[PDB]
Formats: C-alpha cells, sequence, structure tokens
C-alpha cells in the first residue's frame, strides 16, 4: 500500500558485515513518517514497535519497505512494514501508533486508508 | 540484574525535541553486548526486539536500563531491558535471542542466570 | 583532467537525521560524503590494499531542513604517491549548502604500510 | 589564558560506533566532539543567541576499536568578534588517536546576523 525503495548506507553496517538491527528501526520509521507526509498528517505516538529479524543484510543492497496498516481500533492503528531485499523477505516491522495527553478517535484519512 | 548508567546525547534528539525512538533499540542492544561480554560470550542472534515507549525522555539526562532475562527454553531465551530516568520508568524493552545454521542448547553461563 | 567534477550523488534527507534545533545534525554530512566517496571509488572498479580517510572537514554555509533532496559535485585534486584529496559540495537546488573535503591516503591494511596510489586514479591527470 | 585544557570528557565507545571494517566510523567521531563542546558551554551556563558551527574538522592519527575508552582534552583560541576555535585531542590511554577541530560562531538564531562573542567566553584571555 506504501512502497519505499533504498539503498543501503556503507555506516548502517556493524562490525560483524551486515545492516546493525537498530537501523532497521530508523528504516520503518521513515517509511511511516514518508507516508503520512503524502497524508497530510492533535498527532500521532508509537506506543510499540518490534521486528523480527528474518535475513541479515549486507552492502551492497537495494530494499524496499512495504507499509500497510492492519487494525484500527478507534483511536489506535497497528501498521505493519515488510522489508524485500529483491523478492526475499528480510524482516517484518509492526507499529502501534496512537492519537493524542487522551485520546482522540483515529483521524478520518486513516480510517479511510482501509 | 544487569545495570547500565548513562548520559543521552545532545544529537540522539531528533527534531521535535526528544530521544528518536530507533535509539532506544542502540541503548538496548549496547546493554545486550555489555552484558554477554561481561559473561564472556556458536553464537546468540536476536530474532525479535520491541519496545514500549511509556515516557518522552529529553536532553539532558541520566538513564538507567536494568537488563534481566525472563525465559529461557532450551535454545532460546527472552530479555527484558527497562529503561528508567530517575526513579521513573520511560520505555520497556524486550528481545527474543537464539543460538546457532541450527538451534544449539542453550549455553551453560545463561542456564545459570537462571 | 583532475579537478573536474567527476561524480555526482543526489538524495534525501532522513527525518532523523536532525538534530534537536531542527537542522541536519553536522556529523550526518560525513555520512554522505563519505557514502558519495565509496559509491564513486565502486565506479573505478575500487573497493588488501586500499583508501583509508586521514582526514575530512566540512564548511557549513547553509543548514538543512527535512523534507529536502540534495546533490554532492566530486571532484579530485591534489594526488600524490599514496595521497588523494576530493572536495565535495553539498547542493540544495541551486544553493551550496555546505563544502566538505577529504584527504585519502592507500595503504596496507592488514600492514599499515603507505602504498604507492592506483594507476586508474593516475590517469585523471 | 586561551590556549589551555579548559575541559577533559571521559566515555566509552559503542559496539554500533563501528563501521563495517572493524573501527569507529567516522562520522561519529564529530559526535563526540559535538558532546565535548556542549557539556563544555552547559559549564560555562551557556546554551535566541548563541553558538553555531561553521566548520568542523579531524585528523584520524589512528583508529578506534570496540571496547574502548576514550579521553577528549579541548582547548580553545583564536577569539575574534562572534568567532573561537576549539581543538579537540582524543586519547585512548596515553596515545592519541585524533585532533579534532572546531570553529563556532555567535549568532542571532532568528535572525541569522552575527552577533558579539560572550563575555565569560572574552575573559579566557
Amino acid at each position: 500500500i506504501h512502497k519505499k525503495t533504498f539503498d543501503i548506507a556503507w555506516g548502517d553496517m556493524a562490525a560483524l558485515g551486515h545492516v546493525n538491527n537498530a537501523r532497521y528501526f530508523d528504516y520503518f520509521q521513515e517509511a511511516r513518517i514518508d507516508w503520512l507526509r503524502e497524508l497530510d498528517i492533535t498527532g500521532p505516538v508509537v506506543i510499540h514497535v518490534a521486528c523480527t529479524f528474518l535475513k541479515p543484510i549486507v552492502y551492497p543492497a537495494t530494499v524496499t519497505i512495504h507499509s500497510k496498516v492492519n487494525s484500527l481500533g478507534n483511536s489506535s492503528m497497528i501498521m505493519d512494514h515488510d522489508l524485500y531485499q529483491e523478492e526475499t523477505l528480510m524482516a517484518q516491522g509492526v507499529s502501534k501508533i496512537v492519537w493524542i495527553n487522551k485520546s482522540v478517535p483515529l483521524p478520518d484519512i486513516i480510517r479511510n486508508l482501509v
């Protein structure tokens, strides 16, 4: 639903030779900001973030983050990021985003991302 | 069980004025490496990592990561990181670490961290 | 010959690149010059003996702000026996936001001994 | 007076600071000088008008490797009307791993106009 291609930086690599896991969260966050900026987004805050590391990534690489929403509970949402190197899936991201200091019903430009 | 005090860097702050969430994973990872280095640790790999963001952090700050293990299923472990600013809890980290490309029984210097 | 722009790299600023006071951290600029330089050496087919950075500098003429698409135009000069200098001009649109400089030396990595510059770089005279 | 070490900061290298080829990335050095400089200005009680970095440089004499405890000894010179220079020597143990330099200018932030240096810095003559 939202796609972002980009290249791994040589300095995103940690000493044992592949992307630091923490940079995966820099990647998912940029992807989230990008998408929200397209949508022209009282605000969200990330309450939770997680990654599952399937395959380690090496320089050089071109990768693509397929972002999608998967549940809206009013005032809350869950958002998935899938990180592909070529057709291979290298990691799964998942963020819980809330709207706000108290809970405001979900914007209506995302209710509509369905 | 493992404690690490340290100071937030001015450049760990993102534009809206408080620590980038992604740096929380730099913090938990260093804490994990530190501890494993004390323990003198075929190897682990992080398969999963997650954070829950309770309170945002601002410069300057002194914070402390209380790390502990919480389940060993042979060949797997779950490790918690709790990040305190003063006596206040600012976020909860949780990593799943596995030993290895196939599953080796858990080292015996961690079985012993009980 | 030398002081010509032999490399141009376009890209976008990550929202995380920004420091607290609302412009790009200045350490990150070096991350950008570092990427322009590595990409350029890949063109040339360069990647046990090889380049290391002995010095690097940057002058900050204008601050950069998210969102932003910048371009780095790289040129080279001062080739010595092992050494070479590489200037980077970082543009946003038509405006020059910063001028970088990085001195690179060729060594034997395992033996840390200075070693004469590759031929493919020498031919840029 | 000026060129004396007026600041010393001890710390440890993060395992993440290292770049692929097994020593500390060179952008991160600037993160260290940046922290030494901010800490020093906090001593002096410095934090709408204030310092910005116009230039920053570093010479890399020896590579740093994880694990490592380093010390940055900072000194100042070349005070001008708005400008000042600040040298950083980065030590591991008794060995000098890199020499940094950073030129700072005092401005009005909202108005980007050069402004005369604070008195508390001037008194270091």
